[PDB]
């Protein structure tokens, strides 16, 4: 009764550690540690060279991320073993380098900087994760107490990319010199060349994935090509550069009132915009069992690095089989959470009487529309358009003067308050895989919210798409009347106005949802937004404004033209000053 069960103990932790196999780890480890001289040995020995048989199959494609990390949990809980025996030994191992990783100020995003995170120590790397919203001081301080060999930034929002630019600007100016790497969902090859290394004279590299970082902390760590690295690099940031300033044969820009003339062109006396069935702020609630059909599945996929559509992709030739199996390890956790209700969504909805004036939406107390309550900021299009209007979200609303009646609405939901503590509890087992699963979920859940509410809106609340019955592909392919824009994407680059959604709904108590100096969401799997009816309006990108729209939108907002410009860094069609 066994037979791999009877091998060289160590061939059974190398094997185990691949195979990613975790129920004999504890007196496997143990075992060999009897039989070595010393604690250390056995990390070098039947870990080390089980990891990188990892490794190896990683690269000719065999294994992918999910294994790879699902074999971290037995290299992590075996070391987590000889945690007293290898430190109350002499020599205590050595480590290919030391990196402090966090997740820049005011952002609150890390799976990503957590793959990279366990993807380093799948390389023998020290990582000291800072975790998120953590200040440049902080960063660098710890990079300073630790000795570490290299400082990692990690930003998923705009208002990261400034962040990171700031702990650049400080490390030149505390005469840092170690290299500092940079990545996430905002970090491109581009800003990182054209906004970031100009202020560190130490060697700045961007990188685009996990797998790729080891190769530049490789060299960055190596007595050989660190030198030829940084070299190339620096020439090749240069390039992309120069590059970035050519100003191509582009469209000339129009001017602020230029854009707002050519503003929607509708008939608004013969519409009549579809009355909202139940004004009012309310909590909507739904558990995990009715939201999991309004999943989409691709997005999930693409956070454990497999590429394809779902579920096209369960039936893929290289990665098809793996990505079956996570599937069914997600969903068997998600019958978990929504069994022993340990992750649970919550969400507010609301729906206002309002009217478009300018660039802007009205939002009124109630139907008599005679007291102003809040009101909902939009940029336009400055761009010079011909035959299409410069398009503005506020447009696709009733104007004050058409004296229609017309509403918005507004929603935050979230996949479950929960969400950071039973990652921690993982965090705590060593677990990293269900940590990432459990937050990935979480994610899931609340995009799924998200779809769902938006279609209980569309349905019911707001009730003008009565006999709607999409499936959720069609969900998904956003066939549906209205959309659902959220402060963030090109549609509205606005952060700051989700503070506006927070009052209105009375978002925190509501959920317990909350924001950050950064206008950023707590729980992470967070998603707030409006709700527009016109069957007319789609995410029209604002694109680069000019400083017209900045000085006019600060006198709006009643903000400093050099806050906004903060705001919306990534849209200054000008010179960013
Ligand atoms: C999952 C996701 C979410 C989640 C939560 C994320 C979280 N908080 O952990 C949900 C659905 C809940 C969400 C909400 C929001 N989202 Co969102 N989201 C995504 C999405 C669909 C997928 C990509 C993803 O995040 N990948 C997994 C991650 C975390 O991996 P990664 O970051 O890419 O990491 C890889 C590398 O970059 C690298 N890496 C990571 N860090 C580091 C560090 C170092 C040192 C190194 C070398 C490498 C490295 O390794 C990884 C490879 O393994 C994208 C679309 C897209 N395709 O970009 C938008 C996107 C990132 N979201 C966006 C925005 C607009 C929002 C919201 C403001 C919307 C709202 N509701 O109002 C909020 C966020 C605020 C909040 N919650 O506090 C934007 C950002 C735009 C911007 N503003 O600059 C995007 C690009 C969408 C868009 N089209 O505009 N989102």
């Amino acid at each position: 009764q066994a037979e791999w069960r009877s091998w060289e103990v160590n061939k059974r932790l190398e094997y185990s550690l691949v195979k990613g196999i975790t129920e004999f780890i504890e007196q496997d480890t143990e075992e060999a540690r009897q039989q070595a001289t010393r604690p250390i040995e056995v990390i070098e020995g039947p870990l080390m060279d089980g990891m990188n048989v990892v490794g190896d199959l990683f690269g000719e494609g065999k294994m992918f991320l999910p294994q790879v990390v699902k074999s971290a949990r037995v290299m992590k809980q075996a070391v987590a073993y000889l945690e007293p025996f290898i430190e109350a030994s002499k020599e205590q191992g050595k480590t290919n380098g030391k990196m402090v990783i966090a997740t820049v100020k005011g952002d609150v995003g890390d799976i990503g900087k957590n793959i990279v995170g366990v993807v380093l120590q799948c390389n023998n790397y020290e990582i000291v994760d800072l975790g998120v919203m953590v200040p440049a001081e902080k960063i660098l301080r710890t990079a300073k107490e630790v000795n570490a060999d290299l400082i990692g930034l990690s930003g998923l929002i705009t208002p990261s990319l400034d962040e990171m630019v700031n702990v650049a600007k400080e490390m030149e100016r505390q005469g840092f010199t170690i290299p500092l790497l940079i990545g996430g969902a905002t970090t491109s090859k581009a800003h990182t060349a054209v906004k970031i290394e100009q202020n560190y004279s130490g060697p700045t590299v961007y990188v685009q994935n996990a797998s790729r970082t080891v190769g530049v902390v490789a060299a960055l760590l190596s007595d050989t090509q660190r030198d030829d690295f940084v070299a190339r690099t620096r020439k090749e940031y240069e390039t992309v550069r120069i590059q970035h300033g050519r100003k191509k044969p582009r469209t000339p820009p129009v001017t602020l009132e230029a854009a707002r003339d050519n503003d929607f062109a509708f008939d608004w006396q013969a519409y009549t915009p579809p009355v909202a069935h139940r004004l009012g702020v309310q909590e909507v609630e739904a558990s995990i069992e009715t939201l999991r059909n309004y999943i989409d599945w691709t997005p999930f996929f693409m956070t454990w690095s497999l590429a394809g559509k779902y579920p096209r992709i369960l039936e893929d030739e290289v990665v098809g089989v793996e990505a079956q199996r996570l599937f069914k390890d997600a969903n068997d956790m998600l019958d978990k959470l929504s069994a022993e209700k340990t992750l649970n969504p919550r969400g507010v909805v609301g729906l206002f009487p309002a009217n478009r004036v300018g660039d802007d939406i009205e939002i009124y107390r109630d139907e008599t529309r005679t007291h102003v309550i809040n009101v909902s900021h939009h940029l336009r299009q400055q761009t010079e358009k011909t035959g299409f209007a410069n398009y503005c979200l506020a447009d696709f609303v009733a104007p004050k003067l058409s004296g229609k009646a017309d509403y918005i609405g507004a929603f935050a939901v979230t996949g479950g308050l929960e969400e950071d503590a039973l990652a921690d509890a993982f965090e705590a087992q060593h677990d990293d895989y269900n940590k990432i699963m459990v937050k990935a979920l979480a994610d899931r859940l609340a995009e799924a919210f998200a779809e769902y509410l938006h279609e209980r809106v569309r349905k019911v609340y707001w009730g003008y798409a009565p006999n709607e019955n999409l499936s959720n592909e069609e969900l998904i392919r956003e066939n549906y009347q209205g959309i659902r824009p959220a402060p963030g994407y090109p549609a509205c680059p606005e952060h700051t106005e989700k503070a506006t959604i927070w009052e209105l709904l009375e978002v925190e108590k509501h959920t317990g949802m909350k924001l950050t100096e950064s206008f950023a969401m707590w729980p992470g799997a967070s998603v707030s937004g409006w709700y527009f009816s016109h069957p007319d309006s789609k995410y029209y990108a604002v694109a680069q404004i000019q400083r017209d729209q900045v000085e006019d939108y600060a006198r709006r907002k009643g903000m400093s033209v050099t806050e906004v410009e903060r705001w919306l860094a990534p849209n200054l069609g000008y010179d960013a000053d």
